[PDB]
């Protein structure tokens, strides 16, 4: 298939592209290079084995978007671009909801525009908002979630629907997950953020190769094995293939189709460091500092669904995505160069 | 002060317009005339004895909204640009949510740039969702619209919301109402819809031009005391008032001001239908049919805050509702002219 990849220089979409390139599909990047850098475009064509059409732009602008869907006569499109810091949009709420409210709309209208009806959005386990049931269920009542950045998850899941049922001959899955984490096997791409990391493993990843002191616990008081809090993480390649999967598979089958990407399982904060720990050869340094409010003890995603429907489900272990994590900052101390 | 009025010529927003301009307020109304008629202009100029400056434009074109907001140095800005019809936005979802949504935001965001921190947003009652607790009141949690109509509503609040928070300087109402309903009581301004109306009211008023056969009433088996639906109906210029008084209490007191606006008491179908045979002079034909599916029996807002903190409350009652409008008619049969 002849696919549009948004956000495919970031870190799920260089993967992402690598597996699209593997099986042979024709792959058109499209990036604003606000949070990745061309470096990585002959990364990812070097280890899909092919060449993948990179175009530099904004999903924000829609005449664009109408244009690349003509030119290279799109079939599909897996939507990855936007912003994602948590901690940033409650600071800056408008250009969340500019890029990834507006964003998708612009870049839906565009596709409408062109006649491309086969769409995959990355979406976010942040839209069950607080459930206390877990694992989570595709079947759950979606919740609120408590910032701009998974409020505007929520939102595009929400036009993206309404969406579907006035153009009904549209294909939309709407995929959601948690914590991706890993890098590609060969240590040659992984995550490559600025700045101070919000997710953990990254933070514990930098404290570890020595660029941070030490690691800060939230808690050790829940109604959890160890008492630290229980997550959900998934290898970025499981993640990545699964985005392929649903692309393949859901291609002209019209409908919502909603699904949860995971390992089915929670992992705590201390077996996370552990895993880590073995990993880099050395212990990782931490201290406890007190609970983060609004943090649940336990949460988890139920992939059952995938699995039946899409006979997928994770094949990466933690303690690979913690060794392929050092491997790649080992291969390249210093990211993607400038 | 100094104010900007988006969709100032239409339905609500002019009736608002005139009271502006009878208080002494500098109005500037922008309106891209996709739902009004320049021909109201010299009305409300006329109406409000005093002269409020138009410009044609798009509430999208964030470059135009910020030349505005500096060149006529606003101080703040009531929202009522946007498209409204329930029914049209199930069928055009897209358009509802880049009118609302991406409107709001590229107003908005034209404010920051601008350094205006002023905002009255002309919200809906369509926010409670599905709420059995009649009836609603200000403290009561939102839940979930039913078509993208209201569901751009919420968004909208949300982003608002969001934007206060980061920005705490600003000054945001959000005003909640059901069904405006009426006209200036000079009957040479109204609601003016083109083709079938949605709006009970409107509805009703067609009929008795003559204009329609028959009111299909949907349901009379409801446990309300005549079996007909009970809704909130308030007069446009009570509602216009609520909007000014609003905007000149609130102004420059930071926050997120949340009032519904409304009479505080239900009506049903036939009440209205009865009011309406009243004040045109005939009979109203109607029928009964079917429940409409997703109906309530009955619906209306608690109004209480907004008496107590503004010192706001309705003056005109449903039969002046009724007259009025059918004194705009009477007056203007053919609506504004073309
Ligand atoms: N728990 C979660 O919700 C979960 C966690 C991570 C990622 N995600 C989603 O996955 C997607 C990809 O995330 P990622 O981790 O690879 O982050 P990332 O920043 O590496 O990738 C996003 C890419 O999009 C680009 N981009 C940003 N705004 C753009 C715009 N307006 N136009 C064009 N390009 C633009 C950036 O330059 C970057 O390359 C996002 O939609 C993100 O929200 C969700
Ligand atoms: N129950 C409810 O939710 C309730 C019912 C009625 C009105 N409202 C809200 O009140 C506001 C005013 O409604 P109204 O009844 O007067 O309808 P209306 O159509 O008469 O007024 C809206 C005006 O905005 C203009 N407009 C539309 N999109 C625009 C855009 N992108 N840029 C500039 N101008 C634009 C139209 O030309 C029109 O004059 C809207 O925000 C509407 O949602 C809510
Ligand atoms: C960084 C980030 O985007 N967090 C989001 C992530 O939370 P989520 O909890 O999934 O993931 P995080 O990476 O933020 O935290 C993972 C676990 O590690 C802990 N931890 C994390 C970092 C650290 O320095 N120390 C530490 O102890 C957390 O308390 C948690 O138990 O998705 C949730 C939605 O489902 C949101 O509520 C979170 O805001
Ligand atoms: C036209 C419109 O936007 N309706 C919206 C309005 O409903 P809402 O019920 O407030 O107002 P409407 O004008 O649609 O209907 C008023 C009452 O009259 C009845 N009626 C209406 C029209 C008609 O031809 N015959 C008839 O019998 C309805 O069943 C109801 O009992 O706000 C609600 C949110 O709170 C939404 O769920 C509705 O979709
Ligand atoms: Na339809
Ligand atoms: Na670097
Ligand atoms: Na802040
Ligand atoms: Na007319």
């Amino acid at each position: 298939m002849r696919v549009l990849v948004t956000g495919g220089s970031g870190y799920i979409g260089s993967h992402t592209c690598v597996q699209l390139l593997q099986n042979g599909h024709d792959v058109i990047i499209l990036d604003n290079l606000c949070n990745s850098k061309r470096s990585v475009l002959p990364v990812i064509e070097r280890l899909g084995g092919k060449h993948p059409t990179f175009v530099e732009g904004d999903i924000r602008n829609e005449a664009l978007m109408t244009e690349i869907l003509h030119d290279h006569a799109i079939d599909t499109v897996i939507h990855f671009a936007g912003l994602k810091a948590v901690g940033e949009s409650v600071q800056k709420p408008l250009e969340y909801y500019d890029n990834n409210v507006n964003g998708t709309l612009r870049l839906i209208s565009a596709m409408r525009a062109a006649n491309v009806k086969n769409f995959i959005f990355s979406s976010s386990a942040t839209v069950y908002g607080d459930n206390p049931k877990i694992p989570y269920v595709e079947s759950f009542p979606t919740g609120t979630p408590q910032s701009p950045y998974g409020k505007s998850k929520l939102m595009v899941e929400q036009i993206l629907t309404d969406l579907q049922k006035a153009q009904p001959d549209w294909s939309i899955a709407l995929l959601r997950y948690f914590n991706p984490v890993g890098a590609h096997p060969s240590g040659d791409m992984g995550e490559d953020p600025q700045g101070i990391p919000n997710n953990l493993m990254p933070y514990i990843a930098q404290v570890a190769v020595g660029r941070r002191d030490s690691l800060a616990i939230f808690g050790n008081d829940y109604p959890t094995e160890d008492g630290t809090g229980v997550r959900d993480y998934i290898h970025v390649m499981d993640l990545a293939d699964g985005h392929v999967v649903a692309m393949e598979k859901l291609a002209n089958k019209p409908g919502v189709h909603i699904y949860n990407l995971g390992a089915g399982v929670g992992n705590s904060v201390l077996d996370v460091v552990n895993a880590f720990s073995k990993a880099c050869g050395k212990p990782v340094n931490y201290h406890f500092a007190p609970r983060r409010e609004g943090d649940l003890p336990a949460c988890w995603a139920d992939a059952s669904k995938a699995d039946r429907e899409l006979n997928w489900r994770v094949t990466r272990t933690l303690d690979e995505m913690a060794q392929d994590t050092w491997h790649w900052q080992s291969r390249h101390p210093q990211g993607y160069p400038d």
